[PDB]
């Protein structure tokens, strides 16, 4: 099963978020690490989609643009899975050094936000999802979210989601019920990403008044390509109707 062995082989291993937790867990000290453990992950995700199979058939300025409209939804994909893994269901592990508590997702002023990845996190545990499973669902939702006028090479695109889109039918394969359940389970990452994206977009606008650092990287994708997606130019693929 080549397909899965790459999928095993490419998956980026742990980020730090490089918060000092000897401080105390204000707003701006919080938001601040995420933003870095976000430039962090970013960096792997680059190198993560850049190895993933027949991705390099998109058109260049496609692979830049699914990476920097999908990245909120895949990150908050994995982390549910790693919270999952590794603490309670009543916290969130975004990095071994920034584990959010309920004292800290109410200090983020992201508790509602919170909640709502908590849940996402126990369906992996209400669904039994299989690590091989989850690796062909992480990879779909790279190829979930799309310009409303299209891509450079929509069809090269279309039909790359197409064959990831039967491979999670195969992973399957080894029902139709089963098929249901991970589809509706990836259409409800699409509006909490949203809720996300809102929150970092107003965020980085007044982040001088509240003392949130932004990193390059992440000033410049909320900035540019936040705002499409917020504007409704750029929109989420769902398998189901909305
Ligand atoms: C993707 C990140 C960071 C990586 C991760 O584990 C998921 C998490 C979800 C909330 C995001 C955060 C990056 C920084 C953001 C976007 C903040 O500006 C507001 C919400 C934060």
């Amino acid at each position: 099963p080549i397909f899965l062995n790459v999928l095993e082989a490419i998956e980026p291993g742990v980020v730090c978020a490089g918060h000092d937790n000897n401080q105390p867990d204000s707003f701006a000290a919080l938001l601040s690490s995420l933003n870095e453990l976000g430039e962090r992950q970013l960096v792997h995700v680059v190198k993560w989609a850049k190895a993933l199979p027949g991705f390099r058939n998109l058109h260049v300025d496609d692979q830049m643009a699914v990476i920097q409209y999908s990245w909120m939804g895949l990150m908050v994909f994995a982390m549910g899975w790693r919270s999952f893994t590794n603490v309670n269901s009543r916290m969130l592990y975004f990095a071994p050094d920034l584990v959010f508590n309920e004292y800290r997702m109410h200090k983020s002023r992201m508790y509602s936000q919170c909640v709502r990845m908590r849940h996402l996190s126990q369906e992996f545990g209400w669904l039994e999802i299989t690590p091989q499973e989850f690796l062909c669902m992480k990879a779909l939702l790279l190829f979930s979210i799309i310009p409303v006028d299209g891509l450079k090479n929509q069809k090269f695109f279309d039909e790359l989601r197409m064959n990831y889109i039967k491979e999670l039918d195969r992973i399957i394969a080894c029902c139709s019920r089963r098929f249901y359940q991970l589809t509706k389970l990836l259409d409800s990452v699409q509006p909490i990403a949203r809720e996300l994206h809102q929150f970092t977009f107003d965020l980085l606008i007044k982040s001088h008044m509240v003392s949130v650092d932004f990193p390059e990287m992440m000033a410049e994708i909320i900035s540019v390509q936040v705002p499409k997606i917020l504007s409704g130019k750029v929109k989420p693929i769902y398998f189901h109707t909305q």
